[PDB]
């Protein structure tokens, strides 16, 4: 007859680090009774590199270096099969794994390859915003990966926050999630977190309040990182002296478009950066008491909040700002120094260092002769509930971020602001921006993390994108954004 | 003794769909050999269901019909534990797994549960740019649900092209990833692709160019979808005739700011969109000829690529376009009746729609009398090499996505341009929108697909978007992008 030679995987497929999965190998058209037979494998950009071998009765078997110990070569000849067992599964194993015979066929001068069978075992993953750290917390993702073996991968999605609900609720998304503490409330009343477990000892390493940030329902749900809250930002050449209150802005900025700058340049597209201005004088989320946030009374349409945002409004008005500034205009605009001043939290500062902007970092103006009260956001990591990986999650966010080198490698990448880790944040208390990052934190309120902040958030966005633009009124703006 | 009754599930992790995963429960702290055991499962948001259940030899054994013929319960009485092997899994089936005894312990009247183990079947991930129809797209991941039990997650990450090649290299990504044909080759050239099988039947139902457009070294190496080319969109109101020269939009738009309006606007943060006006004269990327591109045989500095960019920032230095135009910019002016002109694709009709603006869709202006020379790209769909879901992902694209039902999903959403599946595209032929479409594709060029394709996109964005903003002259620009 003809050689119909032919050699088929099958058991390949997804597994998580640490997973075992059992490939087979079915063979036809020859002796399989005697000969030996082979595994090897095959990753896109890598050489094929043999894995394992056994012989024809299966009592002698031999291993690569690189899987010795955590795989299994065995056969069985009444199904003329044979089965690699993988335990200990690693992202650096992923591949496709093929099964061969040598010297056969006529003349016992021919190998065969089955057509393979694919491997994938996913890195840890990370989602953290786009304006943190993330290629310092990479780098800490390469020591977890030097010490364990396992890959870890950071990814700033756009939209995370909104994109993890709806993807962690479809069963699947990432096994960490880093935010502010504000959105995990929502996460949890969903149920798409796990809880976490830090013994004391950790707990004790961390400030309280940033765990009170982290708690929902009585019950820890995510790592508490850092405490963020927006400062004013200066150019000391422009401005030697910067303004003590927003009233000064108009002038000032009459004064330096006469010379081709302006005086304030900060995003007007997202309400976190002009919270502080429509809190100063009376705005707020809900009100807190008993131990609650009563959630029927919202103070975004009282007369502080729409003191606030006229003063922004007519501050558009006046052609001192566009309402079409975004993050990016305004970076852009300040670190070519274009504009006097912006507004902004601990994450900027890399990149006005690089833009050699001799700039301070200040209290925000006052308003009415009150402070400006930012929203206090405390950067946090959950894990995902669905994350096959919650243990190698732990194991990263408590002993390699939450430490001196970890913080500090994301932090030399960009700010963290007042560290979770007092004995980081005792080193870093000495920096005079770190400690008008605390000023301006304390004069403001910590963020509530109740389910119902999403849509506070789209309100006042609405509320706000509206007002600087025309198509509402302010009190047309803050009363639908009551409702 | 105390009452240390424990139930300790393991095994769980993550799993393909189709796949298969062992659990086990380790049972301790009572006499098991004489106790009913019960696998149950909890998701989030979803109540908890009872899996199975068996006796205390193992001989009588049930399950819920959710997962009956495809899960079995066993039990090794010599260790006290009970398996759970679940085989031909699915997105619906994931869920913590829980272990159960009911009435033991003290006067045989309480129920005990394990912690739990978690197991995560991913649904087929596919990955489309967010101009295009994936709603439409996901309506054919609810039907290949329903025929199928697997999910479908369409996603459309900001700046996929450049995510996937990263994220498929880490051994991870969507299974199924859409994009113009051009990046395709440099995702085959690093192995990230499955190649494709398609019968030769199958082959027969599109047109041939389009299967050009996905060869690669002689292989098949995504299915091609649709055929997109840029057309100049008008309003029939504003601009009942529209103007047939590039020439002729200056005095146009002088015509139009005398009421408050302008001539043209289109994104020029992309060099896909000013590309026709840069090969019009002469411009173009990789010369072809002998069945080969010739990659040291760049035309991006010759004199009819510096004649369209000379003109194109000649419009904006007298102030008819504005340097700082993207998408979202020139779409909303062009669909708020601002803005009498704008150039796109058919992606983009959808929008005007709703707008209920009356808009024709017509041949690209011509330059020095030469046809405007659009890019044609061929939307394909690759399977990832490292996808452990390539059978479905065969199934999704070839049994539903190219059907008539499945691309008029789609199109209903964003329309695709002229489709690739000829039964369908006879449908379409008859738009008089598909039909510029054709005749401005046919006046322009065929992408090429090799894997220098990137960097010269690279290159030409930076020379186009320098050139318009002042930072170099056009024939500086150029220069820099011939290098
Ligand atoms: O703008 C509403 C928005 O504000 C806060 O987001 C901040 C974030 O906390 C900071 O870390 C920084 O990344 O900028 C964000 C605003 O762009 C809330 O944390 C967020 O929930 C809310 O949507
Ligand atoms: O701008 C360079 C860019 O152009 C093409 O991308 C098009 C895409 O083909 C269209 O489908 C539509 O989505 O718009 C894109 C431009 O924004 C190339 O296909 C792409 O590789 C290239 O980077
Ligand atoms: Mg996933
Ligand atoms: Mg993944």
């Amino acid at each position: 007859g003809p050689s119909q030679v032919q050699l088929v995987e099958s058991g390949g497929g997804l597994v998580q680090p640490g997973g075992s999965l059992r490939l087979s190998c079915a063979a036809s058209g020859f002796p399989v009774k005697y000969e030996h037979m082979y595994w090897y494998r095959q990753a896109p950009g890598k050489e094929r590199e043999w894995v394992a071998a056994i012989n024809s009765a299966g009592n002698e078997t031999h291993y690569a270096d690189s899987v010795k110990g955590r795989f299994t070569i065995s056969r069985d000849n009444a199904k003329n099969t044979v089965y690699l067992q993988m335990n200990s599964l690693k992202p650096e194993d992923t591949a496709v794994y093929y099964c061969n015979v040598k010297d056969i066929g006529w003349w016992a001068a021919y190998d065969y390859w089955g057509q393979g069978t694919q491997v994938t075992v996913p890195p840890l993953v990370i989602w953290i915003n786009g304006d943190k750290g993330y290629n310092g917390l990479a780098e800490v993702g390469k020591k977890f990966e030097k010490d364990t073996g396992i890959k870890v991968t950071v990814e700033h999605p756009d939209k995370l926050e909104e994109k993890f609900p709806q993807v962690a609720a479809t069963g699947d998304g990432p096994d960490i999630i880093f935010w502010a503490h504000d959105r995990f409330g929502g996460y949890a009343q969903s149920g798409l977190l796990a809880e976490i477990t830090p013994d004391k000892a950790f707990q004790d390493k961390l400030y309280p309040f940033t765990w009170d940030a982290v708690r929902y329902n009585g019950k820890l749900i995510a790592y508490p990182i850092a405490v963020e809250a927006l400062s004013l930002i200066y150019n000391k050449d422009l401005l030697p002296n910067p303004p003590k209150t927003w009233e000064e802005i108009p002038a000032l900025d009459k004064e330096l478009k006469a010379k081709g700058k302006s005086a304030l340049m900060f995003n007007l597209q997202e309400p976190y950066f002009t919270w502080p201005l429509i809190a100063a004088d009376g705005g707020y989320a809900f009100k807190y008491e008993n131990g609650k946030y009563d959630i029927k009374d919202v103070g975004v349409d009282n007369a502080g909040a729409k003191a606030g945002l006229t003063f922004l409004v007519d501050l558009i008005k006046n052609k001192h700002m566009n309402a079409d500034t975004d993050y990016s205009i305004a970076e852009a605009a300040f670190n070519k120094g274009e504009t006097a001043m912006t507004i902004n939290g601990p994450w900027a500062w890399s990149n006005i260092d690089t833009s050699k902007v001799n700039y301070g970092v200040t209290v925000l103006p006052t308003f009415k002769g009150q402070p400006s009260k930012p929203f206090v956001g405390v950067l946090s990591a959950g894990i995902n509930a669905a994350s096959p990986n919650k243990e190698l999650a732990k194991e990263f966010l408590e002993n390699y971020l939450l430490t001196d080198e970890g913080l500090e490698a994301v932090n030399k990448d960009k700010p963290l602001g007042a560290v979770a880790l007092k004995s980081y944040e005792e080193e870093l208390a000495k920096d005079p921006r770190i400690a008008a990052t605390m000023e301006n934190a304390q004069k403001g309120e910590i963020m509530p993390n109740i389910p119902q902040m999403s849509a506070f958030w789209y309100a006042v966005r609405t509320a706000v994108i509206n007002a600087a633009s025309g198509r509402q009124t302010v009190d047309e703006a803050l009363k639908d954004a009551q409702t």
